[PDB]
């Protein structure tokens, strides 16, 4: 894809719930914030969605950091909600102090380089966004990372 | 995309969620019986999902017909079977007697010429083919209405029919 | 070719055959109407034209709902008005109460997507267009349904005074 | 198009109407025969007089000249067909003693040059074929009536004279 | 070449022997008037010029119709009117009552899709342009001869023209 | 961005490295049947403690418990990182190492991971982690040893 | 064009007007005489013909050395012929000794690199070629030179000698072998 | 080349041996007289220089027209310098009545149209140009032609003629105009 | 490269030890002075660095000719700076009194047309640039070691000279 | 131009002037050899042909070695012949133990890298290629003479077979 370190992170425009409800969110927003940009593969899986919540509980941790936190996935929004509306004992997610974008065209995954393009879903990928729209961290792999994460964006500030 | 009448249908391998498990579904594993595939565009939305439940419904009278109906979106098999087990009143689908196939790589959508590629979901297509793999018809639709899934009924028993004995025609008109 | 559902239907304009003379028709006459758009192959086949008798049978039926029947093929309007000229005996249609369209230029055929290209005719399309002149519904067909249209037109008419219909004890998230 | 003065006539390959029975036509078939090939614009025209109905009756002349004559226009073999059986009262042809092809995909127009291409239509043409595949005529206008089957029978002699 | 029917003719401008005289001619002056364009071979020859002549001596029909005619060959303007000059007697042409025009490049014969590529001549070609330079009549062979038939298209154009499609 | 991509076969390597004191040539498929940490740096003989390298050498063994060889590289050139070894620690040094120090000199390494710095001519801090079938499995740029020894657990289950 | 000095001269072949007569004329009708090859731009023209009735006077001075002359212009054989029957007082040639060749195709012209492509006729070109088909020289002018008829002859005695005798050369001058 | 026959002759600038001294020339100093401009292979060769010293020794009858003579060869101004004052009999010119221009650029042969483009050096090519600085005539030989001075000398008059009087004709010939 | 002789020598920039520590030197800077651009291929070889050494100990020499040295590997300015303040026993170089350019991108050694492609390191290689920055000498071979200084020398009067 | 250090030295085929005859001379004919090749811009001038005198003087030295010394400029080789069979006195070169080759199409010294292209003429340029037809040296300058024969022999030595300051130690 097009992200590159020390470069203009890639822009990008997504449909996310944001606390229940939809609302279009893009990078321009954060102008003046770091940004967390973390890719998973799959909503509704049987694998504990462990980073996602761990992220939703630190979220504040990163806010005092002036750091916004943002999930992708390439579910829609519609399949974002109904899975934070589900509870976690019939599989779900429960409320989210993190957006969750919807990826649904794939050109979020495919700018960011994390598309896996035989199956269609994204790599797990995390992105570090400074206040410049910057991009300072680059890591992908493969199976299920949050305390780095803050060490990241720390250090950047340190 | 692929998707020409009168001409084989494009193949397809998904995914599915059939009675509450996943299994691998393909064309070919349909020959000999006709088959009704029909695309909507995301599972979980707002707009009521009439047209899957009358499939449902009613797939039972198509596979007396010797045809089996398969639904289609690019949600993941997940979310098809999140969806599925979800209440009526939750926005669910609650129990079905169709398969629900994912294409999450979106190639199904493409192959059948539904896929809207800004966006990234399918039309509302639906397609019929014949037991011997032949696309025989074609429909798009903007929004659903379920006395759709009557409209292709009469289809395969016309198609059937027409396969046999023969073919209609008013009475009083000749050719030369 | 450029239809599209849920979008303004492709313009189109051509000379028709109506009450047996020419007549030029196109899509902004029909505005505030709904228009059944079908095409077809060749005139004076020797298939039987099962589906045109029947249009045209139905076609008050079907301007008592505020919709109007358009039929087309490639053949020219010289052509179409000696096919409804021709008694239905001797091969013909007889007398016939909906346009027939030339689409000799064959471009309403590509602008609908169904200009066969190999052989220069089109497919046997069907195409349904509502009062603000948005394509609602697309059925491409192998081989010769005019109640089913009629059904159709009604359903996207009571999808617009009451809503869809939706089985009971379904609600939204 | 790929008509051209002095070269091979560009080939051709169609269904016509030939003594009320469709049947493959191709220019091979004519190899060692003149060929006399007509474009018109459209069957069932009756506001003006056809031309078909002349050719069609002098066809004998064009064959003691060992020429063959075949009409084209882009409808389809079953509007030939009808155009054919239709009454002369309501001016149908009647039948004929020259082939009428079909141009349904354009092809035969578009290689000879008189496609009308914004009505996708032929223009009003003629051209000679020898005995040999060689093109040695071409005319082609705009006009809505033919013009002359007379002078086709005087450029045939002439071409023949010529020959030797 | 470049001559379609129903489209604007193909331009040309040449030096034409205009009564023992040379003169430009181009496409733009006839604007308004038909226009008869014939292409024959070779000033000169040993075949008698039959057409030159006719269209010399029926010059006044054509211009009672609004037409001119305009013979063409890749001779040179010298030729043309020393081919004008020479006595009839002595195989000329005699004074002359239409253009006749020098293609010494051969642009107007390839314009009008009439050069003969092995011998650098034209073929006799016959071109019929109306009055608002559209081109309605080609006709090309490669015999060598046809004015009373110019003469019925034009009045055919030219009814067309007033009429319509009608007959 | 060069030519690393997960789950294909990591990009291919081969150069001249310093391993415990002695110029080595190291090609990738020395490491089969071993997962390797590649690992790249900017600049030898620079004004910040080595911490990076440093502690990627002193749990070296840690990585060889798990079946892990590490490997450090830099644009300069093997001299530059012997004499770099050898230095003192005292206004600048390093001391020794259990990892071979590789010398990207060429540049071909940096460009294939996807980690030079164009302008500059050096690396990125970038890291790789690859499996004993050849198969890239991780890719880390910033510009911290503890998260790459988990990272090198989990992929063995 | 294909004219290259010192080289075979480019063959061709084309019909001429000799006495009267349509006649094709080739390069190799020639071997073993020298050619003196002209061309002109346009018959029938009002630049006086002077080289060309120098030409024609002077034609039996050049077969005494063995050397045939020939008019090239892009004017059919059938133009030619006429201009020769036309009097000069008419403006023509009256009869003539040379034979004229036409290059209606243009590829005589282009061949000898003397065609003016933009007006597709001849520059006045001139071309001696000797005995053997060689050209020996070219010369191209402006305008009709009547002089350089009597150049030509002079020119086609030198090289006739030099074949003969060898290279003239200054007094007292010896190569630096 | 750029060589047009009856437009002005391309413009050179080169430097010249003129009287066993190097000298600047240019199209320009030669208005107003004729020029013949020759071109030549090459200094020093076993080729028998004859037109060179057929030029030489007729220079002044050229001078008596005012028309200048003008040799050119790839060679440079030393080459032609000493080939000048090698002895004849070893080769050379000896003292020379015409100025020998040196191409070592190769622009004056290319501009003209006679370089041989795979040697890199010069076809004889001789351009007569007349007191206005227009081209006149384009001659190539194969070989030093010793009479091809006379020639020249006879062409240069006749141009002359021309430009005082007009073109004679012959006896009986008028045009066919009005 | 884009060395041509004649022609103004290829522009560069690139940071430098001078003395013992960093800054910009641009070809700019010399105008009006010689300037004397020698490549080496590696700081810390084992092969002694007799070029160097002779270039620094006569730098005053060609400084009393108006013309500044400058020394010119693809090793960073960091590494230069411990070569110089490493000493001679232990393979180092001691104090300089030329600059040495840092040549990391390696565009000077391709500017220059010195960069053995193949290992990314320059051959040795001497250039000569005039007051007025144009190029006028080139000289470049793929030998060990060399001897250039002296003959670098006598090549800066010559220039001078006409 | 073509000229790389470490690469095969660009081919190159002359007419030259060889014991005041002419002689077709092409690289090929050189392995197994060293050639020292070297450029300079015009026969006859007027500067003391200091180098090519001093390389004709030396050329056997050369030989021992196991080198030939090529002389190359623009000038045609009738000009190379007539400077060589011209006096010292009156400015030639009198006879000369190396070859002068002629590089009239201008294709060696483009070849080299150096025609002095708005002028024609070649810069003055020296080459060493061994015996593997490899090129080991390009020298460049536009001198108004050229000083080359001692270092030419140095290098040569020097290639053929591969000081150190005060306590200064590797390890
Ligand atoms: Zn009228
Ligand atoms: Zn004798
Ligand atoms: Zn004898
Ligand atoms: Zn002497």
């Amino acid at each position: 894809g097009n992200a590159r370190i020390g470069k203009p992170a890639p822009d990008f425009k997504a449909t996310a719930v944001v606390d229940g409800a939809f609302k279009e969110v893009k990078l321009s927003d954060y102008k003046g914030k770091y940004v967390v940009l973390f890719f998973y593969p799959l909503d509704f899986t049987f694998v504990c969605p462990t980073e996602i919540i761990a992220f939703s509980n630190r979220a504040e941790d990163f806010r005092k950091l002036g750091c916004e936190v943002l999930g992708v996935s390439v579910d829609s929004q519609f399949t974002h909600l109904a899975w934070i509306n589900t509870p976690r004992k019939e599989g779900g997610l429960g409320p989210l102090n993190i957006p969750l974008l919807a990826d649904v065209t794939r050109r979020l995954s495919e700018d960011y380089g994390v598309l896996k393009t035989d199956e269609g879903i994204a790599y797990r990928g995390l992105f570090i966004i400074d206040g410049k729209g910057v991009l300072r961290q680059i890591t992908v792999n493969d199976l299920p990372s949050v305390d780095e994460a803050l060490r990241l964006v720390q250090a950047f500030q340190y």
